[PDB]
DNA sequence: GTGGGCGTGGCACAGGTAAAAAGGGC
DNA sequence: GCCCTTTTTACCTGTGCCACGCCCAC
């Protein structure tokens, strides 16, 4: 047939497009309780629900957000449309909006600088400087109420309750599995389908992720950065040398319920107890 | 032949800044 | 609508758990 609305990948059948428009509804757990239409978060549900309420609002119909006012609106559908209608008058260059080209001036001369007083970051206006001079005050207003933390915003604070709640409201279709990010649940179906897009060019290995990936290059890198004070010896990873560390003091503190032998790590004891299993 | 030390894969994840995107006085 | 202000999301990379393949001691 042809593409997707949100995703946009061709198909070469209406039943691949089907079966592929269903990993979005996974995607999307706010669900509006009038019209079923349903979002990835539940600040975007609350765009939504403007057009249930009698105050005046302008929808977009290509995704059920509304905005409050029409120039809002119009901004807001160049996602959609693809147009880049703010164009650097020197280099030429497009962008979608007027706050991305005054940041993009300031590659070129003559512009209006907001450098920071204690660093070398400069940005585009007084805004922008004043919330970065919080980091080097140290000022972060949004706290969190079980462990104090202090956030820069009250959506970082919002998405950093996850480690207090261990909510999952993004849930596998196939297996029934829950994640905390959509960008979780995304990975996860890729790893059903086998679907590895980011390759490493040196031995051409697939991974699911960036981080995966990421990592996996640090064998060819040497980049080993954890080293033991004692013996020199590095490694990739923080807990590896923590393990390593345990190797000096002899402690196996995994030991075999049934047959008593012990482990210097876990996954030894775990794959030990299924010979018994 | 077997089992376990070893390094690294697979996974679900946090929290930082960069970037995008919504908000608003007039 | 201009001209920013303010909020929300993307991108990035380190994280610890157990699993897996390799290999040598036994
Ligand atoms: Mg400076
Ligand atoms: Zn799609
Ligand atoms: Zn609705
Ligand atoms: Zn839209
Ligand atoms: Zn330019
Ligand atoms: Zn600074
Ligand atoms: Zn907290
Ligand atoms: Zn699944
Ligand atoms: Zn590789
Ligand atoms: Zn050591
Ligand atoms: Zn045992």
């Amino acid at each position: 047939p042809h593409k997707c609305k949100e995703c946009g990948k061709a198909f070469h059948t209406p039943s691949q497009l089907s079966h592929h428009q269903k990993l979005h509804v996974g995607e999307k757990p706010y669900k509006c309780q009038e019209c079923g239409k349903a979002f990835p978060s539940n600040a975007q549900l609350s765009l939504h629900h403007r057009v249930h309420t009698d105050e005046k609002c302008f929808e977009c119909k290509e995704c059920g957000k509304a905005f409050m006012r029409p120039s809002h609106l119009l901004r807001h559908q160049r996602i959609h449309t693809g147009e880049k209608p703010h164009k650097c008058k020197e280099c030429g260059k497009a962008f979608r909006y007027d706050t991305q080209l005054s940041l993009h001036l300031l590659t070129h001369a003559g512009a209006r600088r907001f450098e920071c007083k204690d660093c070398d970051k400069v940005y585009s206006c007084a805004s922008q400087l004043a919330l970065h001079q919080m980091s080097h005050t140290g000022e972060k207003p949004h706290k969190c109420k079980e462990c104090g933390k202090g956030f820069i915003s009250d959506s970082h604070l919002l998405r950093h309750q996850s480690v207090h709640t261990g909510e999952t409201p993004y849930k596998c279709k196939e297996c029934g599995k829950g994640f905390r990010r959509g960008s979780e649940l995304a990975r996860h179906q890729r790893a059903h389908s086998g679907d590895k897009p980011y390759k490493c060019k040196e031995c051409g290995k697939s991974f699911t992720c960036t981080t995966e990936l990421f990592r996996h290059q640090k064998v060819h890198t040497g980049d080993r950065p954890h080293k033991c004070k004692e013996c020199g010896k590095a490694f990739i990873r923080r807990s590896e040398l923590t393990h390593h560390e345990r190797s000096h003091s002899g402690e196996k503190p995994y030991e075999c319920k049934e047959c008593g032998k012990t482990f210097g790590r876990g996954s030894e004891l775990s794959r030990h107890q299924k010979i018994h299993t």
